[PDB]
DNA sequence: GGAGGCCAAGATCTCAAT
DNA sequence: GACCCTTCGGGAGGTGCATCCCGGTCTCGCTTGGCCTCC
RNA sequence: UUAUCGGCGAGACCGGGAUGCACCUCCCGAAGGGUCU
């Protein structure tokens, strides 16, 4: 049982984006910032932890082996517990007196739950944020505009029947009229919404009620729209993402890692390298990364760490260096006493 | 018998967070503030003191020795006394007030209980809070949202058998229904809660009773669910933490420290450097720090202190300078008259 | 605090006897520290005069600065009044935890009997917590109707 | 459990996708290899024909 | 054998709360 | 090496879901006799 | 200022689990021209 520190960097082969609920606002899409509004963004360690945990879940599922039909022996509750640490069966207790010593056996039988814990069992794996090395390594990507298919290309008009061409005519006319109505409602909506800065405290509730009623009227105007509910032609708001080729410093660790647990974690990293995609916006191929981590250990009471090896993930392959890491992976693979159920 | 003042800084490698009972509210998780609601946060000296006290306890456990089975000679009571400072059997040598040199023998034989003390024995070690140097060196981290692994990744459905697929469908339908019901109950509850500001206290009591009963209704509705009591899909509320790279100024002191007790404290700092983690939310690797302390002593009656050396804790190692600190460590490691039981 | 500092200054100045024991006995120690006379051997000046103890004030500077019972002290030390308006806050806090429920590596050190003792301790703590919570609930119920009581 | 069947029936909506149905195809940006590979073009001016 | 020193015993009960 | 002439517009979404728990301390501001060892 | 003298103090890690994600072509038209070894 030794602590392994994974110090390294993440290089983005494609833009890297994420939509954290608190990070975004009504102004638009934003990355979570390290400090305040005008601070350097970071890629959350929560997303990296989730991706690596689901990679480890798939590693365990493949190791267990599927049946002839291709089904897994695990129950739905067991899949949920391994990949998301959720006890749908309602059996998890945080401070059971009898569980005081039963944690060790559960860890020894279930490497994934030991690594990535659950409610009541601490997880040995800590995965930190990714913080860019330089400045101006983020930007606004993805901005676009959905078009009308049949106005951009008129050669598709001859495919439609005569009755459907009238359907498109009604679509376009209804889009125009509904858009002008909704834009008028919006421009009066924002006109009084700007009054929020300097307004009476008592009238503040009514201004909230006024804007809410305007929203109801907008929804009612959209509801009476027949052919389509939402206009086809619209600009797409951009999202904020790290630039291609950004260098993000990342730090991971496993506290008191058994050889089997460290092997499971490295196997999760190896499986993650098949699809090294973090974050969201899978379309536009956002999220593809290329990372190298240097594994170091530190025996308490010593003064200097020891380097075990380096884990390099590249689009051309995965490199594991150092006899220790190979020993860890082997130790994980050759253990048949695991019970993930 | 000297006073050692550890003046230095704690540099943050990963966000530093802590949950203090009196600091967190229903509104959200907040760091403890340096007086007031709008003041600058700080990292509690209690957390640092506890971490260093447990590090010193493990130093003592390793120094005493472990048998072939890896068991320490200390029973449960000794462990609780050395780490928590609490006695369970009631055998602690209570010193009636008025005793001359009350802890003399205990302090001479037990450097850990001399440094950190217990009830009735003042500890020589005082570990203060960490104060940031600048402004906006804190922010809301964490965030994110738990998600159905089978709604996100459809390829996971292939593992599930038909019965479990149907169980998943029932689980999701139940989650939606319960969410709607609890939502309505919450709307009524917050209506009464916004009515709680009524001047009449009697009404406020009545509203509190009704809010309590509505919370019971929410719990009842959650119990009615059969698949999973808790909703799987839910946003995760952020926690407040110091940003990465925050510089926090720290002060620690040992009052009338012999060579042996100072050596034990320095060995605790050395062992702390192996896992330099403060605070919680370690699942996101929060809490890694690097710190450097300048050790000074001040002989009473003189006008200036004298610097003894410097302790630098970095991810690349522990640096200790000055022959006096080495002398302290050697004095601790070469004194064989310590009885920790 | 400053009187203790002055007492320490005097102790350092006077030094230690040849045997290494402090030359102050309990009576002199309490005269210098607390200002009480425990054996009744102190001079009792007449109440009429104000400029009393001139000889004692000349010989013992500490008693002159910080007085004793029967001799007013020359040192006045005032309060430390804050300047701002939000310069106080609820510090400290925290919460004592269980060293074996927080760090699982510590359980490896315990033997089987000690682990059983820990389990018994946790169970007893939970049971007592529940029982005491019930008693406090009943006590608070009494308190609420106490004002309405005759 | 309806995605699999739907994706098998409709390869196009499987590839590119729709609201609520993830698309398997990701098509990233095109980044120039070198430098000074972009410039102002077109321009010109409309002129009286006559 | 005072003489120093410790320890247990003696009545009933105290409302103020951002 | 003299100078014209600087454009129009369309269109901006929709959803979920908001957790569980511990566990709240000990003194003391007096005097005197009974009794244990001590010089 | 109805006198005088008196530090309130000691011990305590609040911590544990969670991928925020899904769909969208921004397009359309335009000679920059003319005088002088």
């Amino acid at each position: 049982m030794r602590t392994l520190n994974f110090n390294g960097k993440i290089s983005t082969l494609e833009p890297l984006t994420v939509t954290v609920k608190n990070a975004v606002s009504t102004s638009g899409h934003r990355l979570p910032r390290n400090g305040g509004f005008n601070a350097a963004p970071y890629f959350p360690g929560t997303s990296i932890r989730g991706t690596l945990r689901h990679a480890a879940h798939k590693v365990i599922v493949d190791r267990v082996g599927l049946n002839a039909d291709g089904k897994s022996p695990f129950d739905l509750a067991e899949h949920f517990m391994l990949a998301q640490g959720v006890d749908i069966n309602g059996e998890a207790e945080t401070f059971a007196p009898g569980e005081i010593n039963a944690g060790a056996e559960l860890r020894s039988k279930n490497p994934l739950i030991s690594l990535f814990g659950r409610w009541g069992l601490s997880g040995k794996v800590g995965i930190g944020n990714a913080i860019p090395d330089g400045d101006n390594q983020w930007g606004m990507f993805g901005g676009g505009a959905r078009s009308i298919m049949f106005q951009r290309d008129e050669s598709l008009m001859e495919f439609l029947e005569t009755d459907q061409v009238d359907r498109l005519e009604r679509l376009l006319e209804e889009q125009a009229e509904a858009s002008v109505d909704i834009s008028q409602i919006k421009t009066e909506q924002d006109a009084l919404k700007k009054a929020m800065k300097s307004a009476d405290k008592d009238t503040k509730a009514e201004l909230q009620i006024k804007v809410r009623e305007l929203d109801e009227k907008i929804q009612a105007r959209k509801d009476q729209k027949q052919e389509s509910r939402e206009s086809i032609r619209r600009p797409i708001d951009p999202y904020e993402a790290f630039i291609t080729g950004a260098e993000l410093s990342h730090r991971m660790s496993i506290k008191n890692a058994t050889d089997e647990e460290a092997g499971l974690f490295i196997s999760a990293l190896i499986r993650f390298a098949a699809e090294p995609r973090f974050g969201g916006h899978a379309n536009h191929n956002c999220g593809l990364v290329e990372a190298h981590w240097t594994v170091t250990t530190w025996k308490p009471g010593e003064l200097v760490p020891v380097t075990l090896g380096e884990i390099v993930i590249t689009p051309n392959g995965v490199e594991i260096t150092g006899d220790e890491l190979f020993a860890m992976v082997k130790a994980f693979n050759e253990n048949q006493s695991f019970d993930f159920t």
